[PDB]
C-alpha cells in the first residue's frame, strides 16, 4: 500500500479525532491549512503524517501541528508567533466579512451616498494585504477591500469597478481600521455579461462535433488510487490543499530498469503583482498559491467541456475549516491524446519510408481565485519529455480607466480600465537524474571568432559551467545565447562514457519588474531570477516560506541559499521561475481567452538512444 | 473565378506549349523553377502569369521568362549572367550525378581503397557549393559530395559517414574538378536501421487506439479549389514549388465586414549552416527553400499517421523538368482540431459557471530534404491568433567523432558524430491590417524606479517606437525586456479610438552564430537579425534573392533596406528570422523525434472586445 497516496476521508477525519483528543481542535479553532506530508528520505514501517496550521477566532494565537495518523499521536504543536513568522493562510469563511462589516461602517457608508451607489448592490473583493506601511497591521489579520457594482443577482460586478476607494478590516476583532477615499471616479457603465444575447449576439451554428473516444479505453492504468503507469512513465499524482496537483516519483522504464528522473514536481508559488502606482492599488499582490491555497479553489471539471476525450478523473479530498473531510469531486483529468509526429523520414536510398505519431500523457486542475481562472498541466510525452504548462483566463481585474490616459493602465470599455500586472509561477523541482547525486550546468551557446581554427568563420560551440555552490546557482536567462540549464547526474554514465542529463528549456519571458527596493522585491524575491538551485532540505518546501500571508521577507529562497551548501553531486532541487507579463487588451474583454507559458525538460545523453524505436506504426 | 487559385495540370502544359511554340522550350531545356504569379496591387480582369527559370544543359546561359497563360504569350525572357546573379535551383535529376561521375574518377577510387570501401556500396549526397574559394566555380554549377557507406540496398547509409574526404563536380561540363582526401576517419559500423527488430526490440503492444472523428463532417468549407472559410476566417491556400505552402488574403469576418489581416504569408527561405571548422564540412549551408525548393519535395501525407482525423487534402501540381505538370497527391492536410479551454471563468458574485472550447484550423505539408524532413504547419485560433510551427525531424547528418573530442560535434554512437548546425527560417508577412496602410511599432516593458510618483516600488510599463523608414527597421530581440513588434494601421481605430493592431511574439531563439565576416553571414544575412521590415514592392520576394544557389551578397533584404523607404502608414512587408540551435543529442539517433519552432500574431485592440463571445456551449 503506497505511502504517496492520496489522503482518505478518513485519514482527515483521524487527523481531526487526534486534534480532539489531545485538546487542539476545540470549537474556536479552525484548519486553515491540512495536508499529507512526503515520506522521509530512506523511508522505505508506513507512517502517514499530516501537518495542520490551526487558527483560533478568539484571537488566540494560532499553532502549527504534526499530527501522525497511523499511530494516532500528535508528533508535534507549536504556537507561532504571526508577526514574526507570517499570518495564516486567509480562510474561505473571511472572504464574505470584508463586505459585511463594511456595510454598516459610516465611513463606507458616506463613500457610497457620494456615489449614489445603494450598499446592497456593492460586492467587495477581500485581497490580501501585504506588508507596507501601517504599523497597527503587525500581528493582525487584515483584509483590504475594493468594491464592484453588481446591477442585479446575475450580473458581472467586475464591469463596474469603483475606483479612489479602498478600505483595510481585521477580520479576526471584525473591526473596520481604515476607509480611504481619494475622490470619485466614474463608474463604469456597460455590462459585462457574457452570457447575454445582446453582448453576445445570435450564437454560431457553424461548428461541427469532433469527437474524441477510445474504443479500447486508455493506454494508462491506475492502480493504489493514484498510481499511473504509462509508455514507460511512472508516477504517482498527489494533492495538496496549498500547491494543488503534485508529481512524486517521476520515472521511465527504459528496458530492465526503472530509472526516476524528478522525485517531486509541483508549482509552489505563484504571485500576481500589480503595476498601477494609484494607492488604490499599489498594495495589491496575490500569492494565489501562499496566501489563497490554489488547491482548495481546484473546480469540478464538467465532462466533455472541460476535459474533452476519454478521461479517467481523481476526486482528492481536503479539510474544511473544522476538520471534516470534503472531495474536490472530479478535480482532476487525466487522459492521453494524439500529439503529431513524432518521427518521420522518407529516405531515397533506402527506398524506406517511416512515420510514428506522438502522444502525451495530460494530468491537469483547474481553480478559480475571484476573478482569475488558472489551468495547471503537466505533460509526459513519448521521447522523455516533460513539460509544464499554465493557462490563464478568467476576468481581468478592473479599475477607472483615467481621463487623459495612463501608463499603467489599458482601457477596456468607455471609462474602463485594466492594471497591469504579472502572474509569475515558481515550479519546485526536486531532481533524481537517476538518482539523487545530482548536479546543475548551466548551457550557453558560445560564438566563435575567424581566424586560426576556423578560416572560414563558421565555427560555433557551447559551453557548461557546473553550479558548485547554492551561492553561485542564482541565475538569469540569456535567450540571445540560448541559455539552458541540464541537470545530470556525474555517477551514472551513458553508453558513449557522458553522464546522463536531462535540459531545462525556459520561455525566457521578463522575471518580477518592480523595483528592488520595493515590498513585492523582497516577499516574492524568488520572482526577480530565472533559476535557483538548492541543497534538498525537508523543511524548504516554498519559496516564499510557509507562510505568506502578512509576512515580510526573511524567509524562502534568499535564506536558504545563504546556507551555501555543496550542490556538486547532491540531492538537490530546482526552483524555477515562470510568467506572464500582461497588458490587457481589449480583446481580454468581457472574459479572457487563455494565455499560456511554461516550461520543459527533455532528456539530454539520458538515453542510450532515441527511446521511442519500439512504438509501432500506426 | 478566384485569380489566387492553385497552378492546374492544364496551366503547365499550357505554359510549356507556349514557351515551346516561342522557341524557349528546346530539347536541351530544363525547367529549374516554374510558379504561378500573384495578382498585381489593384488588379481585381484575370490575367494569370507564370514565372520561369529554363536550364540548357548545353552550357548555354539560363533564361528568366514570364509567361501568361490566359492570352497564351510570352511577356519576358531574358538571358541570365549566372557569375553575377546566382545559378539557377539545383534540378532533381543532378542528385544522382555526382556519385555517378565520381564512381569512375581515380582520385576517387583511389580514396575509397584506402579505407577498404567498394565504389558499388559508397552513396554521395549532392550538396550545394555556396561560395568560397574556388575561383573556377564562379560561373560554374558545382555541387560538393561527402560520402556515406551504405551495406545494403535497405540500410540508412547516414550511419557510416566516410570523413575527411570530399569532391567537388561540375554537373553540366559533367566533370570532378577536385577530390581532398585529408586522412582516413575510421567509418563508423553501428547500424541506424530504425525498423530492424535487433535495433527496436519487440515493439510496445500497450498503445490503445485514439479516434478522432467528425460525424457531421468539418466545419471549414473549400470552395474555388483553394477557398477556405472556416470560424470567421477566410483565405486562399497557395503552393508553389520554392516556397511550398503560401497564404493569401488572411481575413476575419468580424460582424458585417471581412477584415484584411495579412495579404500573404510564407516561408520565404530557410537556411542550415555547419558549425564544424572541418574543411570536410565548414563550407556545408543549405538553403533548402532557395537552392533546392522545398516544395517540390513534399511528400504524399497518409491517412491515419501523417495527418489524423477528418482531412480534406489538396494535390497541388507542378512541372517536371521538361515542362510536364505532375501532381504531388495528398501534399497539403487541412483539418481542425480541438485545442483545449477557450475561455472559463466560476463567479462566485453571479453564480454563472461559464466555460468554452477552443479549436484550431490546420493547414500543414511535409517536405524531405536528403537527411531532413520538415513539417510546415499554419494555425488559425478562434481567438484570431494567427500561428506557424516548424517541426524538424529526420537523420541528423553524421561525420566522423574524433578521438579526443570536439567542440563543434557530438557523440551519437561509437566513432559518429554529429556536427552542430542551425535551421533558421524567414517568414514573409505582407502585412494588410485592416487593408494595406500599416505600420509598426517595437514594444517593449519598461521598468520604473521607486520614488515620486511610484513611492511603493510596483509601477512598470511599457513603450512603442515607430519603425518610420527601412533605416531603421532591422531589430534585435529583446527577451528580458519582453519584446514584440505590433503590426497597426494608423487610420482604422477600434470604438476605444486606438489604432487597431496585431502584436507579433517570438520566441527569442538565438540567430546566425556565424562570425560576421563568413560568407554565410553574408549570403544569409537576413539570419543575422530578428526583424525586418521593408516597404512592400513586387520583386522583393525572398530574403536571399531570386537566386540563391552559388550566389555571393548583394542582393536580399539588405539591398532592399538600402532604399530607406517610409514604412510609416504604407504597404508593408515584415520577415521574421526564427530558427533552432541544434547540438545534436544521443536521443536524436537513429531517428529523430520531432523539435519545434515557430512564431505567433495575436490582435492586440484589433477587435472591439473578445471576438469569441458567440461561440457555444459544448
Ligand atoms: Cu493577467
Ligand atoms: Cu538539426
Ligand atoms: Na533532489
Ligand atoms: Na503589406
Amino acid at each position: 500500500a503506497s505511502p504517496f497516496r492520496l489522503a482518505s476521508a478518513g485519514e482527515i477525519s483521524e487527523v481531526q479525532g487526534i486534534l480532539r483528543t489531545a485538546g487542539l481542535l476545540g470549537p474556536e479553532k479552525r484548519i486553515a491549512y491540512l495536508g499529507v506530508l512526503d515520506p522521509a528520505r530512506g523511508a522505505g514501517a508506513e507512517d502517514r503524517r499530516f501537518r495542520v496550521f490551526i487558527h483560533d477566532v478568539s484571537g488566540a494565537r494560532p499553532q502549527e501541528v504534526t499530527v501522525s495518523v497511523t499511530n494516532g499521536t500528535v508528533i508535534s504543536a507549536v504556537e507561532l508567533d504571526t508577526a514574526a513568522t507570517g499570518e495564516l493562510p486567509v480562510l474561505e469563511e473571511e472572504f464574505e466579512v470584508v463586505e459585511q462589516l463594511l456595510a454598516t461602517d459610516e465611513r463606507w457608508l458616506k463613500a457610497l451616498a457620494a456615489r449614489n451607489l445603494d450598499v446592497s448592490k456593492v460586492r467587495v473583493a477581500p485581497l490580501s494585504a501585504g506588508v507596507f506601511e501601517y504599523a497597527e497591521e503587525r500581528g493582525r489579520r487584515i483584509l483590504r477591500g475594493l468594491a464592484f457594482v453588481q446591477d442585479f443577482p446575475e450580473d458581472s460586478a467586475w464591469a463596474h469597478p469603483v475606483d479612489g476607494l479602498v478600505a483595510y478590516v481585521d477580520v479576526v476583532s471584525k473591526e473596520v481600521t481604515r476607509v480611504i477615499d481619494t475622490g470619485v471616479f466614474p463608474v463604469p457603465a456597460e455590462h459585462g455579461n457574457y452570457t447575454d444575447p445582446e453582448l453576445t449576439g445570435p450564437l454560431r451554428t457553424t461548428q461541427k462535433p469532433i469527437s474524441i473516444t477510445q474504443p479500447e479505453g486508455p493506454s494508462f492504468t491506475v492502480t493504489g488510487g493514484n498510481h499511473i503507469e504509462w509508455e514507460k512513465w511512472s508516477l504517482d499524482v498527489g494533492f495538496d490543499v496549498r500547491e494543488g496537483v503534485v508529481l512524486h516519483n517521476i520515472a521511465f522504464r527504459d528496458g530492465d530498469r526503472l530509472r526516476p528522473i524528478i522525485n517531486r514536481a509541483s508549482i509552489a508559488e505563484m504571485v500576481v503583482p500589480y503595476g498601477d502606482p494609484s494607492p488604490i492599488r499599489s498594495w495589491q499582490n496575490y500569492f494565489d498559491t501562499g496566501e489563497y491555497l490554489v488547491g482548495q479553489y481546484a473546480n469540478s471539471l464538467e465532462l466533455g467541456c472541460d476535459c474533452l476525450g476519454d478521461i479517467t478523473y481523481l476526486s482528492p479530498v481536503i479539510s474544511d475549516a473544522f476538520g471534516n473531510p470534503r472531495e474536490i469531486r472530479n478535480g482532476i483529468c487525466m487522459h492521453e491524446e494524439d500529439w503529431g509526429i513524432l518521427a518521420k523520414h522518407s529516405d531515397l536510398w533506402s527506398g524506406i519510408n517511416y512515420t510514428r505519431r506522438n502522444r502525451r500523457m495530460v494530468i491537469s486542475f483547474f481553480t478559480t481565485i475571484g476573478n482569475y481562472d488558472y489551468g495547471f498541466y503537466w505533460y509526459l510525452y513519448l521521447d522523455g519529455t516533460i513539460e509544464f504548462e499554465a493557462k490563464a483566463t478568467g476576468v481581468v481585474f478592473t479599475s477607472a480607466f483615467p481621463e487623459g490616459g495612463s501608463d499603467n493602465i489599458s482601457q477596456l470599455a468607455p471609462g474602463l480600465g485594466a492594471p497591469f500586472h504579472q502572474h509569475i509561477f515558481s515550479a519546485r523541482l526536486d531532481m533524481a537524474i537517476d538518482g539523487f547525486t545530482n548536479r546543475v550546468e548551466e548551457e550557453d551557446v558560445v560564438r566563435q571568432t575567424m581566424g586560426p581554427g576556423n578560416e572560414r568563420g563558421n565555427a560555433f560551440s557551447r559551453k557548461r559551467t557546473v553550479l558548485t555552490r547554492e551561492s553561485e546557482a542564482v541565475r538569469e536567462a540569456d535567450a540571445r545565447t540560448g541559455r539552458t540549464w541540464i541537470i545530470s547526474n556525474p555517477e551514472s554514465k551513458n553508453r558513449l562514457n557522458e553522464p546522463v542529463g536531462y535540459k531545462l528549456h525556459a520561455h525566457n519571458q521578463p522575471t518580477l519588474l518592480a523595483d528592488p527596493g520595493s515590498s513585492i522585491a523582497r516577499r516574492a524575491a524568488f520572482a526577480t531570477k530565472d533559476l535557483w538551485v538548492t541543497r534538498y532540505a525537508d523543511d524548504e518546501r516554498y519559496p516564499t516560506g510557509d507562510f505568506v500571508n502578512q509576512h515580510s521577507g526573511g524567509a524562502g529562497l534568499p535564506s536558504y541559499i545563504a546556507q551555501d551548501r555543496d550542490i556538486d553531486g547532491q540531492d538537490i532541487v530546482v526552483w524555477h521561475t515562470f510568467g506572464l507579463t500582461h497588458f490587457p487588451r481589449v480583446e481580454d474583454w468581457p472574459i479572457m481567452p487563455v494565455d499560456t507559458v511554461g516550461f520543459k525538460l527533455r532528456p539530454e545523453g539520458f538515453f542510450d538512444r532515441s527511446p521511442v524505436l519500439d512504438v509501432p506504426a500506426n
